[PDB]
């Protein structure tokens, strides 16, 4: 039954005496070898690993807490170095990559007492909305499982969804971390520039700027209180990450003004995602928050820029590198999707896409002077089919991408964003993650508490 | 006299009653109107503005100082916006581009103060190491009226070195500020990632990220005193430019370890250049710095990187645009030096740069933690003739890239850097710039006062 609790709540169970910190760790692995074969969201554990270091910590320290994630279980993306586990990007040709050092978010989580109880499920490449991989499968939906799990950050979201760890840890590009976490009814935190580095010492390929400036780590978890302990334990500067600043969290401001997107960005939302959004609007404006819809320009070309940049990048790089190492189904999503907002060869395009990237970016941040909060649904409708973007061609794709344009501007602007369990989302300014936090707590105090899945055909 | 004066010693006769604002604006007025023809650095004056200016504070303040640029005359690049006064990026056609408002770096320059008396000159495109324009016509170095006062911020750079202005506000793309402070014999500071806000009311044209994260704003002057409080008072995040942050200044570092570059990016350097490099060198050391040479790796790549990066976008992007609006020795410097280096048409070979460029950057940023400061040659050589970038051709750009290859690295890789009267230059770590500083005290402790030219 710790498997149902949040980390404050474990952790008083053990500082109470009532369980130590092998008897959680085996609880939870007790859950993962029941349902993960359901599931297919842990991918590679280290179950004897963890209950060394669940027993070392009992033997040291009885029921006394060490650090603020002491007794804590984590499940962790494939993607973020874990010392001792493989960091395959879910592809058979680095199924021998096995890392001697952890990253720095994953250090920090571990350093601070967490449990790590392995690797979580991923799509080839981290780019998917559904955790397909060709070395580890699909990952499915605890909550339904015919229905994705949604991706890149599935597994996580999954493993946090059906009580398998407490808190997981994600990337969010294109939204890695806010998709899943909605589609598995669980809170998902985009943190912002600065405050949470990105390094693998065991040295990762090097990428261009303009994609990492779209990219941010960030905890998935059951309550807003376990996304703000991950959150704070992760942030802090760290200089082998040159857009890791030491710029301290700034306090939640004062009132801030609320703006409404709902169909600025052309996209095309289910009545249910609407209704959703509409209840999350009242819950605000109960909590006190001024809330104001009609108020954004019409940003339909925010998420199409996006495209553009990121497919002209995966269409002109990445897949002539990669394109035999990957599954068919993550091939074609690409060639799909974003084959038909991909700007060809001139670099005379890509370049006027990025001025024109710098443009919205100018508008929406004085707009967020006066809207320093945007309520906006997550995906424009609920968890789909385990294969709704599977060899689906050109024109079902662009329907597709037409359902998630609530989605992608987020990562173009570079600003944090807190999805919800119910599939919207509160997107903040750059370096106001608290104030993001406070606003979330209106619908955490409003609607029901999040409950773990059992696992069932 | 007071165009001899640093703020601090304009600010002194102002409190003693020596002399009042309107006399301060009066005296840079009048060398202007004596010498400007020969340097051509003010390109557009706003005396009867900036003397009512001087008046009001004098009858409401007297001997009184109010903000801590007050009573202080400036100098401000055309391409950074005056409210009143025109922006015109060098180029005849943009000659009726009036602005209502002020930029928010020269904005918060006004607000403590601080004595706007007009607009500097500029290239066409602010793209060049030659203050050369279509409106104005050339920026003359009033050290030496044969040659370069350097660019893009040539015309701030000699109206400081002329004492037109006490200080004077640039930009650095590509070495805009360090060049013309250098050859101009001041000091010009390019601050880091972060610190000042480009943030222009009026509608600037929007730029690409990469450009951007290259590019960063900052004061030139006679003295440290004056380059720290000009910075001082622009830092501040203002949330319209996304590239800005709240983030405060961070005290000088103890004891930082001073690595040199000399030959590492491949710079083809005169005699003169590296016995200032060796002086400067032997400066710090008599001040307590460690400073190493020979610890660096081969670094030749980075100003080929931001060449290919700049070179591709000016090419493929810029020139397309504007190629029938600029000078002919504007396109054909992009053509016969940019030409050189840009990757082709293809986006993939761009996309490449961009990644060579994250590789350096971390590089650089490892080794900076063992070496906190970086002390380089600014140009290869001292200012040269004022053709000496004219429809030169592909094989002079070249060589003339090479004698530039200890500028540009330091924008490709995001860093804030000082450049001395003497054309060496001290470069930090993002978010560095007091320690930065605190070595430029060190140089001026050791070295002559910076003195005015008198153009003739
Ligand atoms: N990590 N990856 C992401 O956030 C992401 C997810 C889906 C995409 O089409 C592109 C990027
Ligand atoms: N602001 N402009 C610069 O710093 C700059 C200087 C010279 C160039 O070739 C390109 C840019």
């Amino acid at each position: 039954e710790t498997t149902r609790l949040t980390a404050t709540e474990i952790r008083a169970r053990i500082s109470e005496g009532a369980a130590s910190r092998e008897e959680v760790v085996h609880e939870h692995l007790d859950r993962i070898d029941e349902f993960n074969a359901l599931t297919n969201s842990f991918v590679e554990l280290r179950a004897d690993q963890v209950l060394e270091e669940a027993r070392a910590a009992d033997r040291e320290f009885g029921s006394t807490l060490g650090g603020p994630l002491d007794g804590v279980p984590l499940s962790i993306k494939d993607s973020y170095s874990v010392a001792g586990l493989h960091r395959t990007d879910g592809l058979p040709v680095n199924a021998d990559v096995l890392d001697a050092q952890d990253d720095v978010a994953t250090a920090r989580l571990r350093a601070a007492g967490g449990l790590v109880l392995g690797h979580a499920g991923i799509p080839d490449l981290c780019i998917r909305w559904n955790s397909v991989s060709g070395l580890y499968g699909a990952v499915r939906n605890p909550r339904d499982l015919s229905r994705t799990a949604g991706g890149s950050s599935g597994g996580d979201a999954a493993n946090v969804a059906a009580g398998f760890a407490t808190i997981g840890l994600g990337g969010d590009l294109g939204g890695s971390i806010r998709v899943p976490a909605s589609w598995c009814g669980v809170y998902g935190f985009r943190t912002g520039p600065g405050r949470i580095p990105d390094v693998n010492p065991n040295g990762g390929r090097s990428r261009n700027v303009v994609m990492e400036l779209m990219a941010q780590i960030g905890p998935i978890a059951r309550s807003i209180d376990d996304i703000e302990l991950a959150f704070r334990i992760m942030t802090g500067v760290d200089r082998r990450d040159t857009m890791s600043s030491p710029l301290g969290l700034i306090e939640p401001i004062e009132a801030p003004r609320v703006a409404v997107l709902r169909h600025e960005t052309g996209a095309v939302l289910d009545s249910s995602v609407e209704e959703q959004l509409d209840a999350t609007i009242e819950m605000l404006r109960a909590e006190g928050y001024v809330v104001e819809e009609n108020v954004l320009p019409d940003l339909h070309r925010a998420p199409e820029v996006w495209a553009e940049i990121v497919g002209t990048e995966l269409i002109h790089r990445v897949l002539p590198e990669v394109a035999e190492l990957v599954i068919a189904s993550e091939r074609m999503h690409i060639v799909d999707m974003f084959g038909a907002y991909e700007l060809g060869a001139d670099v005379g395009a890509y370049l006027t896409a990025l001025e024109e990237r710098s443009s919205i970016q100018m508008t929406v941040a004085a707009l967020m002077e006066r809207y320093q909060l945007i309520l906006a649904p997550v995906a424009g409708m609920p968890a789909p089919p385990l294969d709704f973007d599977d060899h689906i061609g050109r024109e079902a794709s662009i329907a597709l991408f037409d359902q998630m344009r609530c989605v992608p501007w987020v990562n173009l602007l570079g600003l944090p964003s807190l999805a919800l369990p119910n599939g919207i989302q509160l997107v903040g300014r750059k370096h106001d993650e608290l104030t993001i936090l406070a606003a979330g707590r209106a619908y955490e105090r409003r609607a029901p508490r999040v409950e773990i899945a059992t696992p069932a055909i």
